[PDB]
């Protein structure tokens, strides 16, 4: 024969059960039966992103062969799962290819359209080293074969519709993404399968939340593909800790420790505390002997009550009678209460733990892919939010407004409450040049996700041209940087929960604020390669001077209220209407203070101190060569990078300088005193 | 059956203890058992840079699963090793392979899920004449098979990734390598192995050494496995310099010639001699029989004191009751003091010598294939060397190097950062070669830019990284682009005086903390290069007077005049400032004889031999050298007025080989004389 050596008989084993019952795609499965019951082009072709479940409609097709929700045009047909690399993988020679292939045609003719071909990757028949496309097409013309196509879609438009006859040849059935709702359902019936193979139980919010999740966070994989890979990681991860027992190896090397110390010592009191440990040893072993004779009788319950299921589907397909409703009415109440009562007496036994996946399970799974807070507001995050005014003002000293105002913003996001097509957060950074504009975007984009580099700066004042616009969008196919990608939109596509930050954006050219407005209006910025580049995570903050001298001369007796329309206008002169229409919320910076100045020094010693500590350094400061710091380090015009190049001039120029000179010891006291015009140093 | 014709059972080897005690790796055989034990993709694949000890890690999983230390549903697994090429061509028929894997396939049916199957160079199984994938294809979708692959990233991208009916049975199961410190870890178990064989001893320090020296030279191959080449092939050397001495082989050559002599003479005393050297290589050689039944002894003791851990563990694992004390308080105490009875026997009478593995040795097994100090002596006796001239340059490049390789500076700022002042072609060039050739080990492991052409707008978008669709695009970058390609070198920015305010910028950004990204989005860092610049203007004040002047005010006063020139900002971040003199005739006199020292080598394999007189070589120096070049004028005159006339006259049938070639003068030429 030719069909037993190269197909597999898929009938054969979904009457065997060894497939997924697959709920719902009912709309699909009736459109290929309406394609299979034509006269000519019997030729369904299945097309989705991978991982929807086309071998798996494919399956659920042969269920309802098997089964019977056919028409009477599929009664009694086989369905034949034919192996495109596994006829193409011998042929070293002129025709040995084609004799295969016509065996299996002249087979399958000799069937007489009994029997379904089935055809899985089917773009690997076209370009196969003419080869498969032209034998098959007189047969798929006339419909003398059943085949059945299963690709993704970018493999059909690259290999098929390329060739227009082997086009025409199969027909079309769109398969979509399920739902959220029907990827839960799926993972019920699910449930139901695989607390029989990982002897655990599966809770079904953490299916709910499990599949939510992975909609929010992994955007390469689809559903419910991955949903199934996080509930089997973490099924097999809780597989693991049945037999993951610690406290038994503690003890056990504890009784092993104090036998070798006991054989050695041969004043006892080992001999009774060896007996003690022994016994606790011993008590624990047997109640772990009791959990898994617990697990292992609920496990076997379990697999009766499937066996009771695919049982009374049997009564269902043959036909006896008082077999159907003693089944039923005896043996599934009765196995089913006695399997929630074995799931309450695990819940009383379990103290060495779980057997049932909760949706901390799922974190840890997903966690590990990814790294994000997944679950939601769990009181240290959400303390952090409570308390996100002192969390930026731990790195962050003044300016009070903009901190509610990002604290106001981020609570909005992360409750709810965003526009959801729009950004978490525009921001619009005015004021002083060099305060902590950096300092505000660095805190911020730590207390978001991870830490300062989570964020992508560029420098707005370089582009001042049209082909810089042509950079920092992607370059139109056909051009350069289409060859060698876009700017920011691949700088957003590496990193997808971050920040843009922007710097001087009124010193760019006065046409990317168009850009600007696409971005805050809805976060789709199409690049040059003519992929979308999706921003709802996010948050944009673009910095600014535009009044600058206009605050720092005004700031004496005026509010933060006349301060803000004043500044409004002024950038309304500045800018357009519509750009500052997209804007969220426009902060105002105010300048600096001298005990702001000092709180800056103060925590430039705190991370000198710790890095000269990881050198091995115990250093004091007087507090006035921290006075002729700031003094030596503010001005209008520039701020407190005039404070940072003098710590590092009269500091980590002149003090590093007195350690290499091999003056100074570690672990003396190093009390930075003051000179007359510079800080010295002793060594006391 | 077939899985006796063509598997290799691990846990046969493992519970006769043929394997290896695989250590650490807790962590991949957890990721291992977790992707063992799945519903789907049910078959991991080991992925890392090959020879990381994949096969081990299979391994170990099989001695857990024999120890007992497994989950409950591995406990009673089988480890199969499926060779792929143990099956390839009995088969003269049209696939005799195929009937025999199918035979194979069978069998792992008939087992019923229990058989662990073991594969390794995976790609194998995808390509190798339905072969393997296509007749296993069904096989790892139908439940019947647990492979576990084993493959380099590569194969896995290409025949994996790829094949989609193949893609979602395989987890990417990731092994690195293993670190400095893992690799000792390695090292500390089958040092127990490694002796056993070998008839030797070893010592930690000898493998922290190696291991260290292993990962900073040997690149080609990775730990653990080179390591444990350098431990094996260390207990090789030594089980060669035991088993085979010199001085026995200088006598015996002295007393068989000595017995020629005295054959020939039949005055004599050479029977005298000749017995006198037969009574020292009679003892030599009888204390060579004893050293070698002291070290038989030894080794033998050695691996009785290992057959009674053995057997001590074979009493854990059984449980016999005096079985364990009489072992371990007879047969461990006393085997182990006359173990160490031996070894200070050894440490004794071993002289005709080595029993241990030593670093010393390590360098020996390195060599037939310690840093800060060594390499600071090492740089300044170089630079001592190659350049001549600029001591004070070679001084202050010294004192650099010891401030910022001390490591008690910031690692946030570049290493080196000097501004060379003097006049060019002095050996710049070669000071820049020079420090290359330290520090990276080739001249050309360095970069030289030159900052003249940069005066107007298109700098940043030439050297940096240009915009998209101009001029300087199509060779990618000058600047920031040659640190992508080589990141390890010594980059130079030649004639930086005619520089542009963004340049100064990038500097400045350069010496802030060297991340400087190009205009398309690649960051780039820059700390663990040094950075060179030059200048011709306090140059010409030292042309001008550096006679009769000192090297430290000079350094003052044109720093003065780069202050005048630069931003005393820009200047600032400046590590040292140097000066360069201009050389004036000894070092002329150096560099124009390495010049004649290359002729001399291409002129004596040609087979001359030529003498230049020191007049000629005044005549070169007043003739080559100029104020405002240095010496590749110099370097053209040689080859002009030397060259040319003595290839003129070499070609002319006249000069005969085998003479003292003089290069005396004429009134304006440099001839040549035969005498
Ligand atoms: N409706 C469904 N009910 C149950 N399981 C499903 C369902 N749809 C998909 N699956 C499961 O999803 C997994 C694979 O889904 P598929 O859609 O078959 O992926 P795929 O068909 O292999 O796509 P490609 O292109 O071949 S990677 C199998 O474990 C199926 O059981
Ligand atoms: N409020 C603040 N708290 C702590 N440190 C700050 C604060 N404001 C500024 N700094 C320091 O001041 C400097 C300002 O630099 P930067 O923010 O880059 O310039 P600009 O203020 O023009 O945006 C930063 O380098 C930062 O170290
Ligand atoms: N746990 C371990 N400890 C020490 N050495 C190991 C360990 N595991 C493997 N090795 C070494 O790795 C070598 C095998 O390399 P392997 O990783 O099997 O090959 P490949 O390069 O094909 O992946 C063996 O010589 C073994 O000594």
């Amino acid at each position: 024969q030719a069909l037993k050596k190269y197909t597999i008989d898929l009938t054969e084993r979904a009457e065997q059960g060894k497939l997924d019952p697959v709920i719902g795609r009912d709309e699909e499965i009736r459109r290929t039966i309406q394609v299979l019951q034509r006269r000519t082009k019997n030729n369904p072709v299945l097309i989705g992103e991978p991982g929807v479940g086309k071998t798996a409609i494919v399956e659920g097709l042969a269920q309802r062969i098997i089964n019977g929700e056919v028409p009477e045009g599929l009664k009694g047909r086989r369905v034949l799962a034919l192996d495109m690399g596994a006829l193409v993988a011998g042929a070293k020679y002129r025709g040995e290819f084609e004799e295969r292939l016509k065996g299996v045609l002249n087979d399958l003719a000799k069937q007489e359209g009994n029997v379904i071909l089935f055809i899985d990757a089917l773009h690997t028949m076209v370009g196969a080293g003419m080869d498969a496309g032209n034998m098959l097409k007189p047969a798929l013309a006339r419909g003398e074969l059943h085949c059945v196509g299963a690709t993704t879609l970018d493999e059909y438009r690259q290999y098929i519709e390329k060739d227009a006859a082997l086009e025409r040849r199969f027909q079309k059935v769109f398969v979509a993404e399920p739902s959220v709702e029907d990827t839960i359902a799926i993972l019920r019936g699910l449930k139901e399968r695989y607390e029989l193979h990982h002897h655990v139980q599966i809770t079904d919010p953490a299916i709910v939340a499990a599949a939510t999740l992975s909609h929010r966070y992994i955007a390469d994989r689809q559903l419910p593909d991955k949903a199934i890979d996080l509930i089997d990681e973490a099924a097999s991860s809780i597989r693991m800790q049945i037999d993951s027992p610690e406290e038994l190896d503690r003890l056990d090397r504890r009784i092993i420790q104090l036998k070798l110390e006991q054989q050695a010592l041969m004043l006892d009191m080992l001999n009774e505390e060896l007996s003690d440990k022994e016994r606790q040893y011993s008590e624990l072993e047997e109640e772990w002997k009791a959990e898994k004779a617990s697990l292992s009788g609920t496990q076997t319950i379990k697999a009766e009550l499937e066996q009771a299921k695919i049982a009374i589907e049997q009564a269902r397909r043959v036909g006896d009678l008082a077999r159907m409703s003693e089944l039923q009415y005896g043996k599934i109440p009765e196995l089913e209460k006695q399997l929630e009562a074995a799931t309450q007496l695990e819940g009383k036994t379990m103290r060495l733990l779980r057997n049932k996946v909760t949706d901390a399970e799922i974190a840890e799974v997903l966690a590990r892919w990814t790294g994000i807070p997944v679950s939601r507001m769990m009181e240290s995050e959400r303390e952090k939010l409570l308390r996100m005014e002192q969390e930026l003002h731990h790195r962050v000293i003044g300016q009070n407004e903009a901190v509610d105002a990002v604290s106001n913003a981020i609570r909005r996001s992360r409750a709810g409450l965003a526009d959801p097509n729009r950004p978490i957060g525009s921001f619009l950074f005015l004021g002083p040049t060099g305060v902590g504009k950096t300092e505000l975007c660095k805190a911020l984009a730590n207390f978001m996700f991870d830490s300062d580099e989570a964020m992508v700066r560029i420098d707005m004042s370089e582009f001042m041209e049209k082909h810089s616009v042509s950079r920092l969008v992607g370059a139109p196919p056909g051009y350069v940087g289409y060859e060698e990608g876009g700017y920011l939109t691949e700088a957003v596509r590496r990193r997808p929960y971050s920040v843009i930050l922007l710097d001087a954006v009124e010193k760019a050219h006065p046409d990317v604020f168009n850009i600007l407005l696409q971005v805050l209006d809805d976060g789709r910025l199409t690049d040059g390669q003519g992929r979308t580049v999706d921003f709802r995570n996010t948050v944009v903050i673009m910095t600014s001077n535009l009044g600058s001298d206009l605050i720092q001369e005004r700031f004496g007796e005026l509010d933060y209220a006349h301060m803000k329309e004043l500044v409004l206008g002024v950038v309304s002169h500045n800018f357009r209407p519509e750009f500052i229409n997209r804007i969220d919320e426009v902060v105002v910076f105010h300048p600096l203070g001298e005990q702001h100045i000092a709180s800056i020094a103060q925590i430039q010693l705190k991370r000198l101190y710790k890095r000269l500590e990881e050198r091995g350094y115990e250093i004091h400061i007087s507090d006035e060569a921290l006075k002729l710091l700031s003094e030596n380090g503010y001005d209008p015009v520039y701020g407190a990078r005039p404070l940072k190049r003098a710590i590092q001039q009269q500091i980590e120029n002149p003090l590093a300088q007195q350690i290499l000179s091999g003056e100074l010891v570690p672990g003396k006291v190093i009390r930075l005193e003051v000179n007359e015009d510079r800080i010295v140093a002793v060594q006391h």
